[PDB]
């Protein structure tokens, strides 16, 4: 029995700094606007930790999980079955490529560009069903300078969120992840 | 309206009570909510925990508990707005207006009325096996006082320190806005 | 009966979100990696606070403060009689315009831009001595993206930080701690 | 060497040890500094905000207590260095140790080896008119505590929580790194 969100990072199978932690990925969620039966890519999905707790929000939605990674594609493997997400489909693809055979998306997460953010953007423009949300999460200014720009470039309103969590585990001392900067984009 | 992630401009409610929309998704993370589970938000405010809640509990009970009859009546209003069928608004002053209710597998604590030390000894006693408690604190005293409590009836503790600068506007002028902090406050039975 | 830095913001001659806050006054001007006898430009003053905490970091450094709204000049006219910061010259100017008859800066403070950021870089680093330090404060995204842009631009190595600062009044513990909007510091020299 | 805002690696120091540049310098900014005062900076570390305090008070007077044998090697590394010929460095745990200061117009409470409130009532004891406490807590603990005894002893208190992150200077990957936050807490009569 796993909790519907705030499954435990530690369930995931990962890497260090690859994983959507737990605070952030309920935030995303949130912000993605989810209802049950949209279609939803989940572009560079890592672990697929937002994947899988976006699954459970939508049980008769689909989600389609992209990552290029192998490493990253066995994590993914193993957590898909331990966590028994089935209408999560494991997707391997260097996005934009392999987007055209998906069903078209209400919903898009960019968890990871690989290099190829305007293009992944243009892609989901052209593709983004009505009253569709993208959201991405960006720990570095060059990704956050960019998304900005190239979603603003396609009309989309953006809103930019960052979030800074820090938390004590005895002798309490809080401790800070490194900020996300969680951008959320829709036509108005 | 989403499952999570209702606008908080969508909500009936007062400045500074609702527990805003990203605070709120942090906080049901931490309840570590699935179907079929009793749970007790006292001190509800608006009750947008308990709506989202609800969302994510379609076969749970949810008693919002709630001792203000100005934010009754935001209450009332928003339970209807968002369908939420399966809250029960609950007038009461708690640790008062606890006992009619079903024992808790969850609690959120929104807001005490004074009552922090009373209300975290009568939940403790009702709590069911593998229990969450949540509580949001923003002042010094309540944080403090909240983990001393917990820590007090062998509570395991965490506490996460969520701060939230978001963008508005349109463009040009995006500056960042930021939310007070919260204090997210989780307590659990490390031996269940 | 002022200190050196620290000064309250309530005893500067001030407008509502015009003032860099003390905290983030403190961290500005570590920033600054200031020691005596520099010359540094104040760009936008506002109130001149950069200015003045400043003048007493450099007692033999010599500082310019830029501003031409005319309210704001009234601010630094009083506030620079008030803290006596005798080594701080306001300078009536909207920069770039106003800059050419300065001397060549150590250190330039950019607080405020006008919608002119490129030109005032452009024109700043033309002057800027060696091993001279630009700082700006920047709370809008386009002001952080073009003036990371801009400094990496012109060669300069681009730290950003954001400094985030919650406060309790008075009451203490009964009392909400309350946030500041972020502030991301940007600092930029050559390696 | 600035003025104020000496970069990290300069000092020597340990890890979790220093008072990072942009806390120290919002520290100094809450301690009031004018010249000619007498600061006591308890559990000093490795002295940075000792040392960055001497360069605002050239003719201040300030006495940095440590007992700790490693970063008493720090700090006798870290004068040197600076130059900070105003630091007495006094080898102690408070609040003992403190019966040989002057009486302080500024108390800085870097580390209290878990003797807060001990110091803290030593401290109200010997500040002078006007005087200026601050402490820097990481953990709830010492934050709770310190707030406690210092509104107590009848002082206004402010808590500033600072939260810093930053990139690096090299173009490629400017990730924000985050460090821990900080509670700057100020407290005067
Ligand atoms: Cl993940
Ligand atoms: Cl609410
Ligand atoms: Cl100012
Ligand atoms: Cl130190």
């Amino acid at each position: 029995q796993y909790p519907v969100i705030g499954i435990d990072d530690d369930e995931f199978a990962t890497a260090k700094k690859l994983i959507t932690k737990q605070e952030v990925r309920a935030v995303t969620l949130s912000k993605l606007r989810l209802q049950d039966d949209l279609v939803m890519w989940d572009i560079g999905a890592g672990s697929a930790s937002v994947s899988i707790e976006a699954s459970n929000l939508m049980p008769n939605g689909r989600i389609f999980a992209l990552e290029r990674n192998p490493q990253y594609l066995g994590f993914i493997r193993d957590n898909l079955k331990k966590f028994v997400a089935r209408n999560v489909t494991l997707v391997e693809a260097f996005a934009p490529e392999g987007l055209d055979d998906l069903p078209d998306p209400d919903r898009v997460f960019i968890g990871g560009s690989g290099g190829m953010l305007e293009e992944i953007i243009d892609a989901v423009d052209r593709r983004l069903k009505s009253e569709g949300v993208i959201v991405l999460n960006a720990v570095t200014l060059d990704t956050l300078t960019k998304a900005v720009e190239f979603l603003e470039d396609h009309g989309y309103m953006v809103e930019v969120a960052c979030v800074n969590v820090a938390k004590t585990k005895e002798y309490k001392m809080f401790e800070s992840h490194n900020p996300v900067y969680i951008i959320t984009a829709w036509k108005s």
